[PDB]
RNA sequence: GCUCAGGAAUAAGAGCUGAAUGCAUCUAAGCUCGAACUCUGACCUAAAAAGAGACCUCUUUAAGGAUUCCGGUAAAAGACC
């Protein structure tokens, strides 16, 4: 069917986002974090513990951008919430 | 007799995060390391840098500069002390 190239995150309670200027700004629990995710083509908002984000063209590009902002938005939710951890 | 580094950014390369392609992936964005190479740091030269400089002092019929004179740490002539 269609090649929509909209993605939404369902942000869960207790974190804080924003995203003034360009970096997207978080707090929580467990500390705050920071990252910045400014993309020609590849707009995003914040609203109703979800933030929406999708691009204009269907260039393969676009949608592997979209993907990949997706994703960095739920690790830094995920990481706000509880945190990471690593054994070695 | 003296004759070092340390740091920044990198090549091949090794990784983290990460989607197109639900998973996975060092790569497509992004990030971390990484050479006698490159840059910086030492060293020599450089207001004739035409955007032709900054600051201070002394004095505009003076401050000061040259020539003569006795010389050498300098010297082909000039210059320099």
């Amino acid at each position: 069917m269609v090649k929509e190239i909209a993605r939404t995150i369902e942000i869960p309670e207790g974190v804080s986002v924003s995203l003034a200027q360009d970096v997207f700004t978080a707090t929580g629990p467990k500390g705050t974090v920071e990252r910045k995710l400014w993309y020609p083509g590849i707009m995003i908002d914040v609203k109703d513990g979800e933030v929406v984000v999708d691009a204009e063209y269907a260039r393969k590009e676009q949608k592997a951008m979209v993907g990949t902002f997706a994703s960095h938005i739920r690790n830094l939710v995920k990481g706000v919430n509880e945190g990471f951890e690593c054994k070695m």
